């Protein structure tokens, strides 16, 4: 009570809620990634410097944001996916919060530039000082965006001391791409590295050539394709032979909620009752549970890396016997 | 783009932040709690009525709220205990995102009382509506704060769905406190559940007595006390003996960073090597970890569920050799 209660200051509480929501470069590429996908990108190009320490830059050929709302694109609790509490609790995109943005942006220097079809004129902004305020000014641009985090938490120095080696930090900015890449099918994502170029995934509108460049030849040799479906429960994807599957192969357990990379305790274990009981170890696989967003809650993690679901019981045992099924 | 980016209406941006910081009506209680635990209260008086779900009722004997602060104790982002980058790595109390009665306001009828050591009269306030207005009006009350949180989820129906049985609900709410009261001796706190009091902490300035009355018996007999100091890290707490722990009493795994209630992985596994390295199961324990707030992170999760070690290795093989030690 020394202190007054008192409202906090726009940057260092965007800075309070980045530690929740962007742990470290990979987390940046994330949120920005997913962005792009929900702005209808079907080419997404990333490019990496030093680990994403010095440079995160991703372009994408989205629908763009309109220039008297790119201020908006930055300021806390603003988003375009969603107004409502009935469109939550049915969500249809990766982005709900509207604070990315905001968060990344008070702990780094980003920038942000777009273009939409119907302008003629390109434009950037970028948040900044202790009220994070905007400027807008002109630019280069095509139709689409490109963001721009440079000195990831050079602001926030503590922060940074947490990050691992460069080449470390890269691998899991590489993971993320690998999750997302997974996730959809459909969109050409090129990944770069200090100049050059990792990794590019074809879009696919046969998913085996991508499956087998993303997770490898080993994978694709041993996967067992799914079609599993109940009432609205779909379950889709991969598994592979348990007695064929090695502690290698173990390191792909990836699994989707309506398309969205997420890693459930409940799904997990569904898929190891399915594998022990047959075999009689780890399980590798590449799982995609499609269900009623009603009927699951992804408002638990400000990361959106949890999930519950509403009758747990029923779609642990979906998961279950299908895979289960599958196995024989 | 169809939909504008625009500002998410204050309770549901608060309502969104609710489903992140509050699951079910134990996290309530843990909230309410630790804020009078930082209000210096010496008593706390817990009234639970229907598993939570239809009254959480939490009186402490704290500093108590400023009339003129009160609605800034509901507002978003607005705290008095860090008011910089500096105080945030330096963190000194449970709370700082100053977030939790906001967000628990949007997700029930919330109703803060309270008074002063310098006023007269004492006040009530409440949000409410879509731009969770503030009210505040006269009314009686010692010195100190009475929290009130009806019909929790009563505004978003959909998540009092995932609410288990009132028995079950309670339970957790009762683990709680049982690993508050092991982070605090010195304050005294009662439990009750439908108008039957489930229980009653005695303030210790021997801490057996507690220990037993919030443990058992069985893990004070098997308790061996711990004292381990190096640099500026101590580590203190009680150890049972993994040859002598049983499945009931793994059920006691409470670790704390600087008296608050952690569940961390690091600290876990150099515990387990030590029993493992010894015995040659589960163990049974009770420990807390001391160190200087700057060579932790506690801002990782809304919920602080979760920490950052600076010196990760340095941590865990400070904890492992500390419990190794007291097992020979
Ligand atoms: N690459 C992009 N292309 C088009 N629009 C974008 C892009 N990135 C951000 N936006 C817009 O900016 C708003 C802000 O983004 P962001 O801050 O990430 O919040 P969000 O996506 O709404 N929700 P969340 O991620 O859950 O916090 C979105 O709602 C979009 O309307
Ligand atoms: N029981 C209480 N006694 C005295 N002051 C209180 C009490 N509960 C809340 N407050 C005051 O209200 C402010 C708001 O509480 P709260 O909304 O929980 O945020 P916080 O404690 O600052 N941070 P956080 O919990 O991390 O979101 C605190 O900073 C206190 O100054
Ligand atoms: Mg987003
Ligand atoms: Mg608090
Ligand atoms: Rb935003
Ligand atoms: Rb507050």
């Amino acid at each position: 009570s020394h202190m007054p209660i008192q409202v906090l200051p726009p940057q260092l509480a965007n800075q309070i809620a980045a530690g929740e929501v962007v742990e470290r470069p990979a987390s940046v590429v994330k949120e920005l990634v997913e962005n792009s996908l929900d702005a209808g990108a079907t080419r997404i190009d990333i490019d990496i410097e030093r680990g994403g320490a010095k440079l995160i830059r991703i372009r994408d050929n989205g629908c763009g944001i309109k220039k008297d709302e790119l201020a908006l694109a930055l300021a806390r609790h603003a988003t375009s996916k969603i107004a409502s509490l009935d469109d939550l609790e049915a969500i249809i995109s990766l982005g709900f919060r509207g604070e990315a943005l905001a968060s990344i942006s008070s702990v780094s220097r980003l920038t942000l530039t777009s273009r939409t079809a119907e302008q003629q004129e390109a434009w950037q902004a970028y948040a900044e000082g202790r009220d994070m305020n905007v400027t807008v000014k002109p630019a280069a641009h095509p139709v689409g965006t490109t963001l721009e985090v440079l000195d990831l938490f050079y602001n926030t120095p503590a922060r940074r001391k947490f990050l691992r080696t460069e080449k470390t930090e890269f691998n899991h900015i590489d993971e993320i791409i690998r999750r997302i890449a997974l996730a959809r099918f459909d969109v050409t994502i090129n990944l770069s590295h200090n100049g050059k170029i990792v990794r590019q995934y074809r879009a696919v509108p046969q998913k085996e050539r991508r499956l087998g460049a993303i997770c490898g030849t080993a994978f694709l040799e041993q996967a067992l394709a799914i079609e599993w479906q109940h009432g609205d429960l779909t379950l889709r994807g991969w598994v592979a032979d348990p007695n064929h599957t090695t502690p290698a192969l173990a390191e792909i357990q990836y699994c989707y909620v309506n398309g969205r990379m997420m890693r459930d305790r409940l799904i997990n274990h569904a898929i190891r009752q399915a594998c022990e009981d047959k075999l009689g170890q780890q399980p590798a696989f590449v799982l995609y549970l499609e269900i009623d967003p009603h009927q699951v809650d992804v408002n638990v993690h400000p990361a959106k890396h949890e999930v519950r679901f509403h009758q747990s019981r029923l779609v642990h045992d979906f998961i279950y016997q299908g895979v289960l099924s599958v196995l024989q």
